[PDB]
């Protein structure tokens, strides 16, 4: 196809849930285990095709520790779609990502499309949110969700693409 469109991520979610790993997969290729944590934001484009469109992803990737909470609105407020991350062998993650949904829907573009990555997914043996509970709260609250791992690449493509394919 000959159409290109371009749009707005960007990813918030606790610290270190896995925010950068999850870009540097998706955009890179890449995963590494010693990861410094983000300062403020840093940001990254990634271009993939989707049928007949060639799409150009602008992903900010935000710090996660709560003394950067109050520059979160710099990065959410003109995008088109969000990834919320929360690490699955941490529930207190997981009721951080809900309050960040929360201020999406409250404070963000009233079209913004939401995801929810429960991440490091390779590490279910030490689960502590529940695959299905996390589901329902996304179906309730009209969030795409996914399960996946920045360390094997399971489903970040997938989350990605997914979005884009939602996006007008
Ligand atoms: N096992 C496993 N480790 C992961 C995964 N994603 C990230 N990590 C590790 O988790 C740590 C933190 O990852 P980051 O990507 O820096 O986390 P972050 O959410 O960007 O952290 P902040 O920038 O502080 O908000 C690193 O040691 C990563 O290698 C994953 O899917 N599985
Ligand atoms: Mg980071």
């Amino acid at each position: 196809g000959n159409k290109i469109c371009q749009f707005k991520l960007v990813l918030l979610g606790e610290s270190p849930v896995g925010k950068s790993s999850l870009v540097l997969r998706f955009v890179k290729g890449q995963f590494h285990e010693f990861q410094e944590s983000t300062i403020g934001a840093a940001f990254l484009t990634q271009t993939v095709c989707l049928d007949d469109t060639t799409v150009k992803f602008e992903i900010w990737d935000t710090a996660g520790q709560e003394r950067y909470h109050s520059l979160a609105p710099m990065y959410y407020r003109g995008a088109q779609a969000a990834i919320v991350v929360y690490d699955i062998t941490n529930e207190e993650s997981f009721a951080r990502a809900k309050n960040w949904v929360k201020e999406l829907q409250r404070q963000a573009s009233p079209n913004i499309v939401i995801a929810l990555s429960g991440n490091k997914a390779d590490l279910a043996n030490k689960r502590a949110v529940d695959f299905q509970e996390a589901q329902s709260y996304a179906d309730d609250n009209s969030l795409l969700f996914m399960e996946t791992s920045a360390k094997t690449s399971m489903n970040v493509n997938e989350i990605f693409m997914a979005i884009a394919k939602k996006l007008p």
